[PDB]
């Protein structure tokens, strides 16, 4: 459907990995910043993963990587990167999250670039898709959604 | 459904690296060793393209190596690997190829490892889909099958 600021957040099933089920339930408790890419071996895809794992405290809540690419691919791009600390889940087998946010692109069975933020509760505080044309999402719009929770 | 020996080979619609349409007609006319895999990403799909690509006589025919990756993970894998005669193809979209071969592990949306011959008028001479748990394919009858037409 469609998701609105305010609501909770829909629930979802993708595989982290490992080819393990991972649910919004996994990380309860804990606010999420959620990075949607359509592919993370593009180069604005990976920026994008890379900044907000840098710039978001993860002492204080959860950065999530969604996207259609493989575990396989998502797994091989953790250890390119050489990155342990970064969380990437993988939408292929369902499209579960990407119906549920209403975020595929459906000519392409990909992702559309995008940003949640949940806090604590689940209640989304924050949204972003990110418009034709436009560079990156807004870092610091994101950022301070999740800072302030 | 089941594509036996004998039979002629289903048509199908993949992906090339660049996100091309690429159809059985446009290899027309060349007798073809069709490689399956559910991810080039996985170290045993590595070795199994690796080996049919280096063995297989391309002075004869051509090698394809079909999976779910996304076309982005395909085109990084080539790039890495440092292989610019490797045609790799994505069925990601719509499982065209898996669907028409009988060869998707539905369950997880990936294709199982697999392989067919096919002489230069389409007809499927060689067959394998390797059974659950069994280490790889058998590379030397399916060779042999390409090398004899």
């Amino acid at each position: 459907q469609q998701i609105n600021e305010g609501d909770f957040a829909p629930d979802f099933t993708v595989l982290d990995n490992d080819l393990n089920q991972v649910t919004l339930a996994d990380y309860a408790g804990k606010k999420k910043l959620i990075s949607v890419v359509p592919s993370i071996d593009t180069g604005v895809c990976d920026q994008q993963t890379r900044k907000f794992n840098s710039d978001a405290s993860k002492e204080e809540g959860i950065v999530l990587t969604i996207s259609a690419d493989l575990p396989f691919a998502q797994k091989r791009w953790c250890a390119s990167a050489g990155l342990d600390n970064v969380i990437t889940l993988s939408d292929h087998r369902d499209l579960s999250f990407g119906e549920n946010y209403g975020v595929v692109m459906e000519e392409l069975r990909l992702l559309a670039r995008a940003v949640f933020v949940l806090d604590a509760d689940n209640k989304v505080v924050y949204k972003e898709i990110v418009s034709e044309g436009t560079d990156f999402p807004d870092f610091d719009a994101a950022l301070a959604a999740y800072k302030n929770i």
